[PDB]
């Protein structure tokens, strides 16, 4: 899909790693002792989503939520970020400004 122009990718490649990695550190409670009072302190822990295991410890909610995230991030690895794979077809820029891990445009998540 040739499409650079329209939906700045950038703020959504960052916001979804944000977004994954506050939900992990939630379902890595296990694994993480250190939560932080407010913020990392430090520049940043660059040893995130180096745990290839399912766990059932990890809430269902977050796994999903960052399956959505990674789904969205390897788009953007593909360079075909804002299309809806379950249509074969481009997604809303006001889709992802609302929620930017989603493979799946607003028909195909009300028709869920
Ligand atoms: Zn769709």
């Amino acid at each position: 899909l040739a499409g650079g122009k329209s939906m700045n990718v950038e703020s959504y490649e960052k916001i979804l790693r944000d977004r994954q990695r506050e939900l992990y550190r939630r379902l890595h409670k296990i694994e993480a002792d250190f939560e932080e009072p407010r913020n990392p302190d430090d520049e940043d822990r660059a040893s995130e989503r180096s745990n290839d295991e399912v766990l059932d410890e990890l809430g269902q909610v977050g796994q999903d939520e960052l399956r959505a995230i990674d789904a969205a991030l390897a788009r953007i690895a593909s360079g075909t970020f804002g299309t809806c794979v379950k249509c074969g077809k481009r997604i809303s820029e006001d889709r992802l400004k609302a929620v930017p891990y989603t493979p799946f445009c607003q028909e195909c998540a009300a028709a869920l």
